[PDB]
RNA sequence: GGGAAGUCGGCUCCGUAACUUCGGGAAAAGGGCUCUAAGGGUUGGGCACGUUGGGCUUUGGGCGGACGC
């Protein structure tokens, strides 16, 4: 997989945990993209790096949620990194419409079993990650909207987990 | 009865109210993070055509040249 990815003549892109996230010279590397904030602070700068090796213009952007994680921004920013918001494109997010491409992953969902506990473990080893986050004072295992978190990774049904609802 | 009035000279257990042991076990509770090794062995890649031979008839030869009379 990752052989496949060195000498590959397409625009691809890779899903990776931090594997590929410490000192790769991976060549004509533009975008990188973190969905989720990163577990530990020192990851961060590290993850950012692997877009703009030696010149080579680069784009690095971090999805973050509304909330108390909007103040991570200034977590990075007292360490010694600045943090300024996107420039371009301006264009901030498309509304429900996108959410009825949102909800065709739940379409799958139902067409192909093994899908299914696919989608549930994937979810909740998330939970499992969010507690070991060490901004105990920025990411609250309590202030998150879990409706909002099934709506976005498509869960067919939330798990019997112990937040009870 | 008096009280030295003699004479120098008498001094742990029962009932009631809270708390406690041994063993195993680090990481949500009782489908659950990152990375670093290892995380039992064996056997397993599709669909057609013209093509190779044996494999289904047909067409022939000799070898057997028999067996018995
Ligand atoms: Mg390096």
């Amino acid at each position: 997989n990752y052989e496949r990815f060195v000498t590959a003549t397409s625009p691809t892109v890779l899903l990776t945990t931090d594997i590929a996230a410490r000192g790769l010279d991976i060549p004509q590397v533009d975008l990188v993209i973190q969905h989720d904030p990163p577990t530990d602070t020192k990851v961060f700068i590290h993850r950012c790096g692997r877009a703009g090796r030696a010149g080579r213009r680069g784009l690095s952007v971090v999805m973050l949620q509304p909330g108390r994680e909007e103040g991570y921004v200034q977590l990075l920013e007292v360490r010694q990194t600045p943090i300024t918001p996107l420039e371009h494109p301006q264009i901030s997010v498309t509304d429900t419409q996108a959410d009825d491409v949102a909800n065709k992953i739940r379409e799958q969902a139902k067409k192909d079993r093994e899908v299914f506990q696919l989608a549930q473990r994937a979810f909740v080893s998330w939970a499992r990650s969010y507690m070991e986050h060490q901004a105990t004072s920025i990411f609250r295992v309590a202030d998150l909207d879990w409706f909002d978190l099934a709506k976005g990774y498509g869960l067919l049904e939330l798990p019997k987990m112990p937040e009870t609802r």
